[PDB]
C-alpha cells in the first residue's frame, strides 16, 4: 500500500547505487513508461536530507531542458525517498562506451561533435540558472533513441555558481583547480570534465583516479584517443582542458563554437 507499488508496476531493474536502485516502471494511471530511482530516506534534519532535498530540488529545476533527463515527481515513504523521471531509452553513456570498447568501434567525429554540443547546451542551461553540475561524466549521461539525444540525468553533486563549499565529483573528470578549493570559475569545471567525456566516447583507455597520469592530463594533455580526429575538433578538447580555467571556453561559447557548427540540428 505504499504509493510505488499501488500507482506503478516495476519492470526491469536498470540502474543500482549504494543505497538503493532504479527500475523501469509502467505507470497504471496514464500508461506510460518511467525510470524510478528508490533510496533510503535520510534523517530528519541531518545533512544528508539537505543534501538529498538539494538533489530534488535540482530535478525540478533543470529537468525540463531538453538535455536533462525529464523530471516527473519525487516524493518520500517511511524509509525511502523516490524519484520519477522520463525513462530513456538508450540507458547511460557509459555503458554505450563499454560495449563500443568491447566490439571495437567508437563514436565517430560527427556523433563526438553532436555529444559535445548536447551536452554543452545542457551546461548552458545549467550555467544560466547560477548552477553548475559538478559531476559531468558518461554514467551520469543517458540516451533517448528515436536523432539521437543525450540528457543529463544525475543532477546529484549540483550546487550553486557561486557556492564557497562544493562536494567534489568524480575525481576521473575532477579539474585541478577544484581539488585544489579554488572555486572562482566553477562553470569551467564542468567544461573540462565534459572534454573528458567526450575523449572516453572517442575510444580512450579508462581514465586514471590518481597518479602520474592523472597529473598529465591536468596539465592539458588528451589522453590517447584510437581514432582520426580533425586537428581543430582536437584543439577545441584540448583547450576546454587548459589548466588555466579561464582559457577553457563556456559553454555560451562552446554551443556557438565553429568546429560544432555542423552538429547544430
Ligand atoms: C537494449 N537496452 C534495454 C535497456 C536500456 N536501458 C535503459 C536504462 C536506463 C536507466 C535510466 C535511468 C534514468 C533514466 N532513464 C534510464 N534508462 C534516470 O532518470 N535515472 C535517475 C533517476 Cl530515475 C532519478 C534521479 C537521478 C537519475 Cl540519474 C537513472 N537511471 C538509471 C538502462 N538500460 C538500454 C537498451
Ligand atoms: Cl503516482
Ligand atoms: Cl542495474
Ligand atoms: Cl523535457
Ligand atoms: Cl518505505
Ligand atoms: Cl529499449
Ligand atoms: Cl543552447
Ligand atoms: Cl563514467
Ligand atoms: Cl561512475
Ligand atoms: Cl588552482
Ligand atoms: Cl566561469
Ligand atoms: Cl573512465
Ligand atoms: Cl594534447
Ligand atoms: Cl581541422
Ligand atoms: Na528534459
Amino acid at each position: 500500500k505504499s504509493r510505488y507499488t499501488t500507482e506503478f508496476h516495476e519492470l526491469e531493474k536498470i540502474g543500482s547505487g549504494e543505497f538503493g536502485s532504479v527500475f523501469k516502471c509502467v505507470k497504471r494511471l496514464d500508461g506510460c513508461i518511467y525510470a524510478i530511482k528508490r533510496s533510503k530516506k535520510p534523517l530528519a534534519g541531518s545533512v544528508d536530507e539537505q543534501n538529498a532535498l538539494r538533489e530534488v530540488y535540482a530535478h525540478a529545476v533543470l529537468g525540463q531542458h531538453s538535455h536533462v533527463v525529464r523530471y516527473f515527481s519525487a516524493w518520500a515513504e517511511d524509509d525511502h525517498m523516490l524519484i520519477q523521471n522520463e525513462y530513456c531509452n538508450g540507458g547511460s553513456l557509459a555503458d554505450a562506451i563499454s560495449e563500443n570498447y568491447r566490439i571495437m568501434s567508437y563514436f565517430k567525429e560527427a556523433e563526438l561533435k553532436d555529444l559535445l554540443l548536447q551536452v554543452g547546451r545542457g551546461l548552458r542551461y545549467i550555467h544560466s540558472m547560477s548552477l553548475v553540475h559538478m559531476d559531468i561524466k558518461p554514467s551520469n549521461i543517458f540516451i533517448s533513441r528515436t536523432k539521437v539525444m543525450f540528457k543529463i540525468g544525475d543532477l546529484g553533486h549540483v550546487t550553486r555558481i557561486s557556492s564557497p563549499q562544493v562536494e567534489e565529483g568524480d575525481s576521473r573528470f575532477l579539474a585541478n583547480e577544484v581539488l585544489q578549493e579554488n572555486y572562482t570559475h566553477l562553470p569551467k569545471a564542468d567544461i573540462f570534465a565534459l572534454a573528458l567525456t567526450v575523449v572516453c566516447a572517442a575510444g580512450a583507455e579508462p581514465l586514471p583516479r590518481n597518479g602520474d597520469q592523472w597529473h598529465e592530463i591536468r596539465q592539458g594533455r588528451l589522453p590517447r584517443i584510437p581514432q582520426v580526429l580533425s586537428q581543430e575538433f582536437t584543439e577545441l578538447l584540448k583547450v576546454m582542458i587548459h589548466p588555466d580555467p579561464e582559457r577553457r571556453p563556456s559553454a555560451m561559447a562552446l554551443v556557438k563554437h565553429s568546429v560544432l557548427l555542423s552538429a547544430s540540428r
